[PDB]
């Protein structure tokens, strides 16, 4: 693999967003991966809609939870591959209550044709990411409310409970790390990002990695 990749340097990652009090991390994980994957297919970077998934994806549980994988499939299977612009379908669940789904008034800002699930092995995730772009991962985020910056080297690794977006890694640093886009505003961590040590399954990062595939 290359020694270091950071997809933010390529103009491929949109701004840090804010899930608020809704348990919608899954939606932010998956839509973040679709924004990136769409850019990489040769389109302008477009902000896309989590509210679409939170409100309309009935194969997931709204502000109670969901799986990035079900979100991918619901897009392809039930919404004709369409992902709405964030503009045409703004986030309205900051309070922990999602409104009812609306099937009109929106504009398509990306489409996808499916998703891949990556192996449970950090070296192999990194290989895939190096080439194909940012990846949705699940993590144990228990530790993460105390996080203020730097590379974290000890992470409570017991149960997956949060969905985030893996955007780069650096193997040449004193402690190899992953670069992870979180959805708790820019007020948290490194301007909305976290860096966690790579190679030791910090936060169970290898366990549930996957990506949308665009046309
Ligand atoms: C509550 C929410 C985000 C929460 C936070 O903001 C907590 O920090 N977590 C989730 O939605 C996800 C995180 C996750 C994603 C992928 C694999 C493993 C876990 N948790 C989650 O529990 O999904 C449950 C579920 C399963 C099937 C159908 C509906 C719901």
């Amino acid at each position: 693999a290359p020694a270091a990749v950071d997809w933010r340097a390529r103009g491929a990652v949109t701004a840090v967003k804010d899930q608020g009090q809704c348990g919608s991390c899954w939606a932010f994980s998956a839509i973040g991966n679709v924004e990136c994957q769409w850019f990489l297919a040769g389109h302008p970077l477009t902000n896309l809609s989590e509210q679409m998934l939170v409100s309309c994806d009935k194969t997931d549980s709204g502000c109670s939870g969901g799986l990035m994988n079900n979100a991918f499939e619901w897009i392809v299977q039930e919404n004709n591959g369409a992902v709405y612009t964030e503009d045409s379908y703004p986030y309205a669940s900051g309070e922990g209550i999602s409104p009812p789904c609306t099937t009109s008034g929106h504009t398509v800002g990306a489409t996808i044709t499916g998703h891949v699930e990556l192996p449970q092995d950090e070296a192999q995730i990194a290989a895939w990411l190096a080439v194909n772009g940012p990846v949705a991962v699940a993590v144990d985020a228990s530790s993460w409310m105390t996080y203020t910056g730097g590379v974290m080297t000890s992470c409570v690794s017991e149960q997956l409970d949060h969905g985030v977006l893996l955007v780069g890694y650096n193997d040449s640093a004193a402690v190899p790390y992953w670069i992870i886009k979180n959805s708790w505003t820019t007020q948290w961590g490194e301007e909305g990002y976290i860096r966690i040590a790579k190679g030791s399954n910090q936060c169970l990062v290898k366990e549930e990695a996957s990506s949308a595939v665009v046309g």
